């Protein structure tokens, strides 16, 4: 029922509220950019006593924008949708269950030979506060953060929005895609 999740959902944002205080400043392992067979940019990321999960950028729009994102910042910020928005994030413990889990677990299975594409994400306000909605990638960003990915890229649709994500949720300042795809060529 009702206050059954909120409670819940109130309690895990207290958690995450102290794992930040504790973290803040600290440094954090980032997504590794690759060299590629390919033209895409592709980011390595570490998974605790995992294997390796690559992602990629190359179902984004020149005029998209990159925000690396600190994973607890960012599920907070999801929690902050509420518990009734149909793009409600379920507890970290209980993401596994969703139905399209598994088929993202198979995808990020995979590895450099077929990259999981990033997540499209946005700022927005619930009830007078901030949050993040998503227009795609609500299951594979459940898939990194169940399996505690600590940084990872999404994309988001214009230069204000992104600068908006990275004040809430992110770890470095955004970067145009455009830009960074040319920087990529450039050196790696
Ligand atoms: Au932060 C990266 N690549
Ligand atoms: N391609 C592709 Au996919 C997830 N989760
Ligand atoms: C963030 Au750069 C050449
Ligand atoms: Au071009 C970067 N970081």
């Amino acid at each position: 029922m009702l206050l059954w999740r909120r409670c819940r959902a109130w309690l895990e944002i207290r958690r995450l509220d102290k794992e930040l205080a504790q973290s803040s400043g600290l440094p954090l392992e980032l997504p590794q950019i690759v060299p590629n067979a390919w033209n895409e940019v592709v980011w390595r990321l570490p998974v605790p006593n995992h294997p390796d999960a690559f992602m990629t950028a190359s179902n984004a729009a020149q005029s998209d924008f990159i925000v690396y994102v600190n994973g607890l910042a960012f599920y907070r910020a999801w929690l902050a949708l509420g518990v009734e928005d149909s793009q409600a994030c379920p507890l970290k413990q209980d993401m596994p269950k969703d139905r399209k889990y598994p088929s993202s677990a198979a995808h990020f299975a995979v590895g450099i030979d077929s990259p999981v594409p990033l997540a499209d994400v946005s700022p927005t306000m619930i009830l007078g506060h901030f949050a993040v909605c998503f227009t795609d990638g609500m299951t594979r960003s459940m898939w990194l953060l169940a399996h505690e990915v600590a940084v990872f890229p999404v994309l988001s649709r214009d230069e204000a929005s992104a600068v908006m994500l990275a004040e809430h949720v992110g770890v470095a300042a955004p970067i145009q895609v455009s830009k960074l795809r040319e920087q990529c060529r450039k050196i790696l």
